[PDB]
């Protein structure tokens, strides 16, 4: 017996934002809502009214002129719900159309040259956490029982937000993610530990909402804001660019 | 309250298969079936009439002249039932009398040298799984609560397997197998990872029938088919040295 | 819902050792529990008569004429009920009034120099058991959502158990601790997998302890008997210096 | 935590039915859906799309040109998820602005005076499953702590009933009804004890959606069809009243 | 595995009332609260620091000079907590050192000549809800496997209420209670159901206190106010004739 | 999903009784398991040998020559695993090849003029306990949805019953059983309530074995001895008119 959540969320949806088809979803994180106040035509959905939403909102609308969805506020594995969390709400986007997750999440530096205010575009990542979203029963209706995480960080968009990145002016680096369960912060051995296993930045989610989106076939773009404006202008110079 | 799971089994079996006293227990994994087929007096039951066994059957007969148990089919951690799994079907390869476990598995290669169609016998491994199977109360009636690890893929075996080998005329590399959770495959940096940690395969079981053989003392053997004939000959030329 | 468990035993407590306020907390490890009986006016409690206690009992009284109260058993993620087993435990502690918990354990050593009978002060660790104590709802009462394990192991208290060390004639070495899920021991494998992570030292429990202890605000110090009366020395004399 | 289940459905129903407010709501037991093929712009949602309602389809629209919910399969105690599964979709009945449940189900005759073929207006009932449907913690949202089953059986549509049927020619005898937990039949002696007790009519449903029904201030009219077109009359005509 | 929650609150209640030995255990129902306000040196526990007491405060003290426990408050079946909700509590009482539980409660008469404002001695009880409290395995601690309800409304106590009740000018009908689960009231017919099995009273409650008491051989005394200062007085008078 | 544990017992049973389909099956209450003792070429499998049955032995053999299977010992709905307890094990009876059940037990008279010591063959039954064996979703595999409890209490045998009373001079009383949870006893109005509903005799069991019985078609026989050698030749006899 699977989730059905997914397919009553659609008919919700219809009710508050009819005859629309988003093309992009954002996953706004920490400090990040502030961006969704400049949704054209925007409508707000309590996650209250969605099943299968980590309740603590989730607005629609236009940005730069393409259709999008927002979720401001997410859902993390310390929360006790282990690391299916994300992944009904991730499946409402792929039936509602989308063709891109951008995940968008605070985060740590696991290296000196990168330091608080940066942002870094993930190329891959290295779970952390116990298991993973998929593990149980397999729901045929959204993908197969083994699927590849190669490319899982779309190469393509990922050039795209380099290129956006130069035409600002501001760096944008790019690197490995590492999950951490949390709620605690990492310890400095922990860090050591994940510096020595190839990692660049350290976070408490991410992993999740993409391997979720991978199982589904939607495609994925991520940026972390490194913690301990541009934002931004990244991503609405890479909507303007997708259009 | 323990499992008596493995108790029932043996009266079942009896019934399918009387006066029969296994020696060597195998569990063939993805393509291997086809190995089964060549069991002298060969008596299949169904998994669904052994209580504890992995639902998706187990085949009593001889092979080489050796009286053999073989597993088409085994259970992983991804399916949901935690590390626990293959604990019972294990216990029942011991209460029969088997003195090793045979265990293959389909898997992935993290060395370049090492690629596809390879067989790599395991020498040791490095558990990547949330916990183990002995997590628990332990049943007294299996083997004790802490347990060794060392030599637990059978230097012996291991060495009767590499003049094998060289009998038939294939390389049979030894690695370090390391156990990922899955469904999902790994990640291009989980896989660097597994590299710079020492891990030489990489696969989604194994480790939870081997941990569980251990404990009960029940030797094992275990050989990777890397999957990005020989296997026949070397399993048969193994039971030959053994008889 | 939370649990109430620690306010429990500040009542029950209370009834077998009136107006009494400890200020240093241990938790007595395998082997270690021949110091509790010299323990000044010793009163035992069998962990039974405490709820949320990891029944396998608790001695309150003066040590070095310091107010103590003495875990003799501790509770293991190995022994199935998660990683929250000795959280009320320790916020038993911090509710007593204790300023520090001083954690013993016996361990495995990731150093060749450092050897069967050496003592290991803890200057920090790298958690490999699954999740960690704090995941589900955060208890208000105790400590906040998120929080620091910088300093977890107490530098201050650390520089005095090196003081200590020297006064009595032994070598104090400090490492960082690593633990593992078990019940079953670390393959070599795993390690070697340890080594090249950073870790000095490897066991079963600890960091369970400490993240809860640093949670609720607990200062904690802890020390590895490595096992693969000098220990009382050092347990007395820091005694002796915090009076 | 309360079930959202019927706020959901208000939602969902929007989509399918919007600008709808109907005022009577219908269960059409066994035997009795041929009636909701007569229903004017008629909609039919499947119960799988409907979150809280008893999965084995709902039709909305107009009947006697009166604005109809019509429940076509119901849920039973039997199916042993407790005796709530009828109060989420009785929920949503009221939550939709209808006025009067209208509850029908197929039963059996504790009189010889009335046999199969007759219909009984149900005046009152006997509840012999075990606990009811409220048990545990009271949903303010719905109703309140305690509530009266005083007029259960609303008695002004009860006497608009016994004109109905005099205007068309048949019987419309008045019962207690004594639910019966089921799925077996009721033995002789448990049917002598029911006449005893001073049952009319015995059945395995009504009880639950009644009272829930009451909780949350729902008027009722329930009438059962002996089985051991006077319905469709006695419905049809019921409307035309209280239009 | 049994409750030790008995246990732990004599521990507990010895620190807010030590060296106390109650006869009398009181559970005061709905409006009858007032009563505890006149007991002698009055301590009162919230149920919130006693395991195992009903959650909606506990008094402890002397009243017409005897050693009395009070209950000011009381779980019932229809909380959703099952038969067992009062039984931790009764077991504290007799643990205690209690010699009669005295029971009182609001309830409705099944008798004309009996009304409003009439107090009722129970003599039986009839049990509605379904199962009872001691379903389970059974805790030898407190009593026996099977155990016989004969007089279980003590006759003895019964006879000095009787003259109490003379004793002060009002009168003292007794009477059969039988047990409603609620929180629904009952409908009529239930009611009819309840005259002709042979009730005299009708509550939500007593039977599981009641049962529970009996089981660890705490005698008992019940009287039920009906509601569809004599109270006072003939809980004053009785403790005056046992004194 | 459902039990195959009946499927598991008959191989089971099968390596301890070969070759062998009993015709009747019995179920020896409290002091009747000394009649077992006389079956012919006795095998005793313990209930722990056979998953599904009733864990406080079965005995297979022939008993005036007729092949039979015998319970010493079954479950209640007292014990906590609800009215389910029972259901395996006939199911069971029915695999093995049986065509009726013998039902027996320990009871209590509801008559005067039937006391301690009588026999009383039970015609028919009214259920006291909360729910039936059948709630929940229904296995095809044994039987339908709904059934009939029409001559559960077959009315061909008890006539055959009736003439061996006859034949050996002992009365043999029918009457209707009533069903209580337990495991207390009843009360006194509990009795007379039971009485005026219509019983005959009063227990804590059958009712779950002989619904059970019905649904998978399985004719049933009980005969309860009143408790508050004529069993045997009762038996014996009526084993002796069928064979
Ligand atoms: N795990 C983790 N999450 C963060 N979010 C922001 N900063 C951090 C950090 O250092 N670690
Ligand atoms: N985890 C894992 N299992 C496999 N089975 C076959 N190939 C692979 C691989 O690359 N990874
Ligand atoms: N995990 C673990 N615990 C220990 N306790 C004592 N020695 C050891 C060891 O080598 N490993
Ligand atoms: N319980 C019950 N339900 C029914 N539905 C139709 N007839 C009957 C009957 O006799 N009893
Ligand atoms: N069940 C029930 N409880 C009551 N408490 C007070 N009055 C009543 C009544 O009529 N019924
Ligand atoms: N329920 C019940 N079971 C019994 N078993 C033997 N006697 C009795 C009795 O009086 N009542």
């Amino acid at each position: 017996q699977f989730s059905h959540n997914p397919l009553f969320c659609i008919d919700i949806i219809k009710t508050y934002k009819p005859d629309f088809t988003p093309r992009v979803a954002f996953i706004l994180g920490s400090g990040l809502g502030a961006l969704a106040d400049q949704i054209e035509n925007a409508v707000a959905i309590s996650y209250e009214k969605l099943p299968g939403f980590p309740v603590s909102e989730l607005v629609l609308g236009h940005l730069q002129g393409v259709p999008v969805v927002c979720m401001k506020g997410r859902g993390h594995f310390y929360e006790g719900r282990g690391m299916t969390i994300m992944t009904d709400a991730i499946r409402t986007f792929k039936l509602l159309g989308c063709e891109l997750l951008f995940c968008t999440n605070a985060a740590g530096s696991l290296r000196p040259e990168v330091g608080a205010g940066s942002l870094v575009a993930l190329k891959d990542h290295i779970n952390t956490m116990p298991g993973t979203p998929m593990v149980g029963l397999n729901d045929d209706r959204f993908g197969e029982r083994f699927f590849s995480l190669a490319n899982a960080y779309d190469a393509e968009y990922r050039a795209l937000l380099q290129k956006v990145a130069k035409e600002e002016g501001f760096p944008l680096t790019e690197g490995v993610f590492v999950s951490y369960p949390g709620p605690n912060f990492e310890t400095a051995a922990e860090i050591r530990m994940m510096q020595i296993i190839g990692g660049d930045v350290v976070g408490m989610s991410v992993v999740p909402e993409v391997i979720s989106a991978r199982h589904c076939d939607l495609k994925v773009v991520a940026v972390s804001a490194i913690t301990n404006q541009n934002f931004i202008n990244l991503i609405c110079g890479f909507l303007r660019k997708i259009a």
